[PDB]
DNA sequence: CGTATTACG
DNA sequence: CGTATACG
């Protein structure tokens, strides 16, 4: 069995300063997916860029301290993409593609669309290009493994207070449809194979001191390509680690 | 009455009050309280900070966003309060308060600081220029004045841990040094040391190096009298307890009648 | 070091 | 609420 946890950090300078490098070496994944880690590799202690055992890649925005994604693992992959051949998808540091021979590992910071309509804009065909992509793969006859921020809480169930977020990006009719969507093109969100139970959120708002009062949404996934679920023996959220607004998701695969 | 001024370079109103400034503010309960480097505007502050029971607040902002600024809390209000020298690169920096209490004028000033430039430190020695202008034609005209804050200038080497490493450092320069020796030449007198002529009394000390627990400070803020007005004043010190900032308080009592 | 700026979330 | 250039 392999483990390979996701967590969306919201800084990866800030969570290294409570304690994040503990918190890893205690859970001790095989593979570790951050995303929204605000900093390129030059701006990071070196014992955040050096952890013993597991190579680390990068992969940052092209604007300082803005979003990047990066990912630690105890074996190499055959391959790291960073993009989806897209100038505009691929320079926010959104995106990795790590060949693991027996899966693809698509690690990504979806993007928010609550700022603005042309950043709601951006998430949708963003959504696109992602799911082209993987599918140009999993017809290939790959598997494919998907983790990360989604910005999309799916159904009523994966948020505590759906009905006054009907209008707020992240629970928009037309994002939950693109999941819909996304799951008819042959995926399967492999929390939802283990625990069909409502309160079961990733993200909780700093503002309002929501995650006392367990008032989340979910956020971040693991999905695979439907071919692949006999594979995945555990999907699981780690909603005791702290640090972050998100917390830590965990996959378990065999093989 | 006795009348008790506190004098405190806050480096952030809205960070002190998140330290418990007003808890404090309630404990020492000075007749006035001068701050400078507020870095805000009142509607940047909650009502329970402009608005403190029992005093009359007067906030004198900077033009720039969260720089500078001066703010003035006193449980009797002045008859006037000007807020430049009637020089405009000077005036819009938010850095003084000039207070009529009748008895005395009040100078609240948050001098400049001249490490950062030439040019600055060019602004800092004009601005001292106009300053004294300022408080001598107050003075010539028959008032007492009280002047408190940040000079940014240790006057001796009395006044600062490492003065000759701070030779050619702006806050310690033989030019910023001479203007405070000119300052009291035309009259005017440096309170602290009409009582105390002790070492290591100072009231700020750098953030960067965790200078302040081992006392590598400077002493950079003041309250000086015209000398005719000097017998009025009772005592004068440094609130070198009272945490929150890179700077300590100080205090002033007077006795009036 | 620490408190502001503005952007984003 | 909290994590990401200017001044001091």
């Amino acid at each position: 069995v392999l483990k390979i946890i996701s967590w969306n950090v919201n800084g990866l300078r800030a969570v290294h300063r409570k304690g994040f490098l503990k918190w890893f070496m205690e859970e001790k994944p095989d593979i570790l997916c951050l995303q929204e880690i605000k900093a390129a590799p030059e701006q990071l202690p070196r014992k955040l860029r050096h952890v013993e055992g597991y190579r680390s890649f990068f992969t940052p925005a092209e604007r300082k301290g803005y979003s990047g994604v990066a990912m630690y693992t105890k074996v190499p992959p055959s391959s790291l993409r960073e993009g989806f051949g897209v100038e505009r998808f691929d320079t926010e540091g959104r995106i990795q593609i790590a060949d693991f021979d027996d899966f693809l590992l698509y690690n990504i910071y979806f993007p928010n669309g609550k700022m603005s309509e042309e950043r709601l804009k951006y998430k949708l065909e963003f959504y696109d290009a992602f799911l082209e992509d993987v599918n140009r793969e999993r017809d290939s006859g790959r598997n494919v493994i998907i983790c990360g921020n989604f910005n999309t809480a799916h159904r009523e169930i994966d948020l505590a207070r759906p009905k006054e977020n009907s209008n707020v990006s992240g629970f928009l009719p037309v994002e939950r449809a693109w999941i819909d969507k996304f799951i008819e093109n042959g995926y399967v969100d492999t929390f939802r194979m283990f625990n069909s139970d409502p309160g079961q959120y990733t993200w909780w708002s700093y503002r309002t001191r929501a995650r006392e009062r367990n008032v989340g949404w979910r956020l971040d996934y693991f999905f695979v390509n439907e071919e692949f679920k006999g594979k995945v023996k555990r999907s699981w959220i780690l909603s005791d680690v702290m640090g972050s607004d998100h917390c830590p998701i965990g996959l378990e695969i065999e093989l």
